[PDB]
């Protein structure tokens, strides 16, 4: 497919020969990455890579160290910790790149030219069709707060635990900060007993299993991954407004090898790397272009137009989510309505 090669600027593909390397560090699961590498490696075969596959917190306070201590660290992160992404690349860690396959990203989608969205994932809802059938799965908060209310789904929904992962705080901070009828669900979490979870793994094989009929604010990207081959697992998009994480990609202000870093970001942007990482890994690719499931377009229709998408942007404004008063309040909310 030589008709899709990333744009590139001669210069940099010469200084990436000469460099022969590029160390990541992404909170990206490397069996779903692997592909892309692969893929990345066909492009540009002089380059040997080494994955760290890190938590988002992992990522963030080893970069730093490493920083501090003067010492060789990544070329080029990728984490779905937006708040600490964007932290990182607004205080001198990111070096500045305009990178020529995201010549049409939205202003909402990079921090100018210093980090970059790679994806544009929806939080759904899932539920296990043997006991939920779809007809009957509310596709708004009012609807699933009312749902809620019945006996039957006592015990039986799952929902993150913001207490306990950085990204169920984002996303259901994104949900109080934007929807009214948040606080109505909120409420009626805490009348169904809602189960809360640190992680996507452990909230699913509760609703796999059937002791959870629902879970709400899991990912679309893992949920398509664990539909594949679970047929009793349904998807539900909100219809009264979807929040969606954007992954975010920099390259290090001090990478060893920053040209081997700018054709890595270049081919994650580019529509090469976005159709591959939407069909092969099923993560809801960022670029608009891109045919398949897991894409804006079929996100846009699922949820009746692109209007009904929150994108949480890749800015400093997301950074009032790590302002102990702004958290104080959700969290004092979030306690009081759930328990
Ligand atoms: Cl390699
Ligand atoms: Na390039």
């Amino acid at each position: 497919m030589q008709q899709s090669r990333p744009a590139s600027d001669p210069q940099v593909v010469e200084a990436a020969r000469k460099e022969g390397r590029l160390i990541i560090y992404s909170s990206t699961d490397q069996s779903s990455a692997q592909a892309l590498l692969d893929d990345f490696r066909k492009l540009y075969p002089f380059i040997q890579i080494e994955y760290n596959d890190l938590g988002t917190q992992a990522i963030y306070d080893r970069f730093v160290s490493e920083t501090a201590a003067g010492a060789s660290s990544a070329d080029l992160l990728w984490s779905s910790a937006m708040e600490l992404q964007v932290k990182l690349a607004s205080e001198g860690y990111a070096l500045p790149y305009d990178s020529p396959e995201a010549k049409n990203w939205p202003a909402n989608a990079r921090l100018g030219n210093l980090a970059y969205s790679t994806t544009l994932e929806p939080a759904v809802v899932v539920y296990n069709k043997r006991f939920l059938k779809p007809e009957e799965v509310p596709t708004t908060r009012e609807g699933l707060a009312r749902l809620l209310q019945e006996p039957r789904m006592r015990g039986r929904v799952a929902t993150w635990d913001p207490e306990r992962s950085a990204v169920g705080f984002t996303i259901l901070k994104a949900d109080y900060d934007r929807f009214p009828a948040f606080q109505e669900l909120a409420r009626a979490f805490g009348k169904a007993q809602a189960a809360l979870y640190s992680s996507a793994g452990a909230a699913f094989e509760k609703v796999i299993s059937g002791e959870h009929y629902l879970a709400y604010g899991f990912f679309g990207s893992y949920a398509l991954l664990r539909q594949r081959t679970v047929k009793d697992l349904g998807i539900a998009y909100l219809t009264d407004g979807t929040v969606a994480i954007q992954r975010v990609a920099f390259i290090n202000k001090r990478a060893a090898h920053p040209n081997a870093a700018k054709l890595f970001l270049d081919y994650l942007l580019s529509l090469r790397g976005q159709n591959l990482m939407a069909y092969t890994a099923l993560i809801f690719a960022r670029r608009e272009t891109v045919v398949g499931e897991a894409t804006p377009q079929a996100l846009y229709k699922a949820v009746g137009g692109k209007d009904k998408v929150y994108a949480i942007p890749v800015s400093t404004e997301i950074l009032k989510n790590l302002d102990p008063a702004e958290r104080m309040r959700f969290l004092t909310f979030w306690r009081q309505a759930v328990r």
